């Protein structure tokens, strides 16, 4: 692997180096958070299921 023979180049680095700073940003993290705190509320209550709203008109 010489000359540019491999499809890897120095952009590789620079790519992995992106990959760091947004793990250290735990941005999806926060997303995480917010969506147990909706479960909690269970605002919806669409949890329960039953029949197929036959009952209701």
């Amino acid at each position: 692997g010489s000359a540019g023979l491999q499809e890897k180049e120095r952009e590789l680095e620079d790519l992995k180096d992106a990959e760091l700073k947004r793990l250290n940003e735990e941005r999806h993290d926060h997303d995480k958070r917010e969506a147990e705190r909706k479960a909690l509320e269970d605002k919806l209550a669409d949890k329960q299921e039953h029949l197929d709203g036959a009952l209701r008109y």
